[PDB]
């Protein structure tokens, strides 16, 4: 037992650990995507700029959770990071409709973090999850949804220009 | 009965009261449109920025009329602000033409307002209407007209890309 | 059903739409008061200024709610905004006791809305309601209580003079 | 006994400990008034501001004594700080006459202190109270004097209106 | 009755008055500690600066609670400030352990406060408690914790060199 | 095969990929250490500041490697990151003896990478490895060794204080 721990459940410490692993997997996924778009066979610089920046703040999301662990007196237990499923993300829209599938999955996983803390009656943990993660995660989910409908809407016929112009104008 | 009233007809009042309702109607529909393009399945952030700007300045057209009514001694009697008969504005061209149909409607009611004032023979109010509304509205209509024909020239095949580029370059 | 939607109940969707009608209604009411004090037979420019400022950011409250909806994947369904129950607000004390009575009622809407979200397990809507409206709303009822109470204490019937000075010194 | 203690009587050591409780008492009482006018049924923002600054200063008189205690080698012995005899201060005039009554009681206590030190042969302790406390305390008591007289003179049955204006022009 | 009160239980009003006493209690013990370290036989300047600063922000925590009672229509009933049970805090880490023991006590008092408010279904008071107090209190407890361990890992033989160096490098 | 590729062997394609995994491992190892030192049972602000900085730049090092693969026409194949064997890094000296052990291993894998490029006769890859890594590696092993001998030397007896002062003076 720690010297700082106070109303911090046995279950909720083990829980945010998993969440730590989650958003690291996700930043890993993001740089796997971002260095795919800098390939000489896709060459969409601003896409890469976009997915790398998304990756860099999911590592920030991960670190901020790691502080909260230390702040509440719990103890961090690192776990391995699994490689993203895809190694080649096909198109530029598949990448965006696949990123949307991912942060919708962490948001899922973020809501169960909340309702666990809502039921082991940890008000602090719940304020932390509302302010720092939940509206950021919805605002993100909104940004990726806009991107896919804007891409799909230029579908198709010219298409390869569609994603080109999209890269230069919407991520530039 | 009033201290300030002087040559302010019993029905140039009833008309200005009505004209106020119209400009509140137009501001409502513009908010209806502006948050329609703010949808994740429509996702044209500059169309939204555009109609939201019209929603404000038609509203400040409306409160500029309320000012004037108090100024001549007639008294505002507000009415209900009916709902836009549309919920789904389908596309970006439909929105602009259906908007253009509206500004022709406020201009035709503003022109009737002028003549009612030329026939209850109030020199002052007609300068007020031509100064603040008429050239404002023909400016408006020509600006609505150009946009409409440009979206049309980007017609037929393609199209969804059309709406996009117009969003980036004519509303940026 | 929309791409972004995740943990957004059809009951919290209808509820915010009812709540948007509320805040547009309220701003309309403040607008009706604001040009009431612009009359030459009441003539309190700073009462006019004050309620006009209140009108301008229940509209900013209404948009913040409409945008919040697009963000969670719901769709907006606008309704008519009805006329305020009064055309003549009688006094400056009467005006502020009807304002206080109004934001006490918008509050029960905000509180039932918050308890509608607390028992459909949507933590995000609650923080949005907690952060952006709930304390914003009791800072208003408190201010309205202050102003109601100052007008009542001095009044007695030193007469209208009470009201003039209040305009100059607390509302200037 | 300290290495620093030198010509510091055990009788004037206990007396300054008694004097610390007093100024902490007065600060608590001034704080108790300060939020009295923060109530919505009293609503004098600047009465609240005024007494809030006064509590912020006798409590800063209090550490000036506790610092002085360690400087002369004595040892502080803290006691409880008592609930003010009054929870509802009735008036703005009533407030300013218990405020005057208290600083007169703090003074009698400061003057009794100065004669304990001039007669236990402490030249230093007397300048300390002369320089830092005595004339500040008469400039308070005189100013508690004006305000009471100003409130009384105009309180002549115009009533609550007298109080509002005093808040704005003498405490602004 | 009170003309702002809206969804504020008399039991949640009884509780904050209770809580107001605590942080006035907390500030009182900090003033007892910091002026203990201002003694010529303990003489740790930055320790004295530290608890004096804590004594302030708890007194600022406390008077912010009083503002919340008035905005909601519940009325402050001040109580006595009982004296800290310690007079000689012995040591530099005895004083810190004993503080860490205290802020866990206020943090437990605020968590009971937060959940009595979750039971009388007060959405507003909970956002006030988590945003203004809980994360404040866990930031504090973790800060009391690091210092406690660092003063310990400098323990055993030498020591006091410990207190001195820690005063100079971690609190300077 | 790739449009850009020229004098880039399939053995060095697999080789750089492997090396990528390594330094993300080291990057993983470094955060894991740094949030060990932010614990209330270690409480060394600046050790964390230092290990978090190193974890932040082995990932900079790793992304630099991934850009070069895209630069030369090979294709990145990411794999999983194994958790550091340690979860608790013991002392601050053990931690730096263990970091020194870590970068001395990647240097050895980094020079093995270099001698594969001089034997598959690829000048550019060796320049890339010479300029960007190999001296950065020695400047790194030199600094960790400096820290280790400063820590050993100094805490030969009365320790913990040793490690405390080292945190404040060499990592500030």
């Amino acid at each position: 037992t720690s010297q700082v721990r106070q109303n911090y459940h046995q279950d909720s410490e083990a829980a945010i650990n998993r969440q730590i692993n989650l958003e690291l997997y996700a930043s890993y996924v993001y740089l796997s995507m971002s260095y795919y778009f800098d390939r000489d066979d896709v060459a969409l610089k601003n896409f890469a700029k976009y997915f790398l920046h998304q990756s860099h703040e999911e590592r920030e999301h991960a670190e901020k959770l790691m502080k909260l662990q230390n702040q509440r007196g719990g103890r961090i237990f690192l776990q391995d990071i699994q490689k993203p499923d895809c190694d080649d993300w096909e198109s530029g829209l598949n990448a965006m409709e696949c990123a949307l599938h991912l942060e919708k999955n962490v948001n899922q996983s973020l809501l169960e973090l909340h309702k666990l803390a809502t039921d082991k009656n940890d008000p602090h943990l719940c304020d932390f999850i509302e302010t720092h993660y939940l509206n950021e995660q919805v605002k993100a989910i909104k940004e990726l949804g806009d991107h896919v409908t804007n891409l799909r809407k230029m579908g198709l016929m010219v298409g390869g220009l569609a994603e080109y112009l999209f890269d230069k104008h919407t991520l530039g």
